[PDB]
């Protein structure tokens, strides 16, 4: 093991150390964030394809990473499958609804799958709003679909103040540090040891519990950007992924 290790050698190290299947994408050390993600997203799309079948429910947690992934999907017709949105859209900036919808449409179009969206905002300002919304039939019918998902596809948020998705204000940011939060999947936060119990912000999240994710058959986790390794470490500690796609620089950090 050295700083000269090849992609395949890094895959072996991550497989053995973290117990997930992994694809390390070789990327020029000097490429920018967007271009690096584009290349990670291409490999992720290639990996996702074989895992999408007919008569299946595919859960997608939308975000910047998943948007890139959705642009690289290879057409592969299935029948009787559904793609379900795992987290809400529309934040305090009035951003997200179109973007999230476009992601879901790309997935639906690539696979000939019916699209099921989640009529809830990106995140809640108040836990009492979540409580209320989770008693709505319109919401519950989607929660039920999510519970039946065959595969889950997601990126990882990372706390290194502002946070990905633009749904938290500054005070919320101080809470995360208070609870040793390092990142999120589908807007559900976790600590460095992967734990997610007793996190105040999680009562305002629209995403599936980590317990629910861990019961899904295949969980495809896509990460780009080495400076976000804290989030990935936590997600792996939480056992959220079965399959991981990430860039070379991030993989080198991960084996460090």
């Amino acid at each position: 093991a050295s700083p000269f290790d090849t992609g395949p050698e890094l895959e072996s190290q991550i497989r053995n150390q973290y117990g997930v299947d992994v694809h390390v994408v070789p990327v020029l050390d000097t490429l920018n964030e967007a271009e690096t993600l584009d290349r990670v997203a291409m490999q992720a799309a290639r990996t996702i394809g074989p895992l999408v079948d007919s008569n299946a429910i595919i859960g997608v947690a939308w975000g910047a990473t998943l948007s890139a992934v959705s642009r690289h999907l290879t057409r592969k017709m299935t029948h009787d499958s559904i793609v379900v949105q795992l987290n809400g859209a529309g934040n305090m900036q009035t951003t997200g609804i179109t973007y999230a919808s476009d992601i879901m449409r790309r997935f639906g179009s690539a696979y000939g799958a019916r699209v099921e969206q989640f009529p809830v905002p990106a995140f809640f300002d108040h836990a009492s709003t979540k409580t209320a919304m989770w008693n709505e039939r319109s919401v519950q019918r989607i929660l039920d679909l999510q519970a039946r998902m065959s595969i889950a596809i997601f990126g990882v948020g990372s706390v290194d103040h502002v946070y990905a998705g633009g749904y938290l204000d500054e005070h919320d940011l101080t809470m995360l540090a208070a609870d040793d939060v390092v990142g999120d999947v589908a807007t559900v936060f976790f600590r460095s040891d992967g734990s997610s119990d007793g996190i105040t912000l999680n009562e305002r999240s629209t995403g599936p519990s980590h317990e629910q994710l861990r019961q899904v058959r295949r969980r495809i986790c896509v990460v780009s950007g080495a400076s976000k390794i804290n989030g990935l470490q936590g997600a792996l500690a939480a056992g959220l992924a079965t399959d991981l796609i990430l860039d070379e620089a991030s993989a080198r950090r991960l084996v460090s």
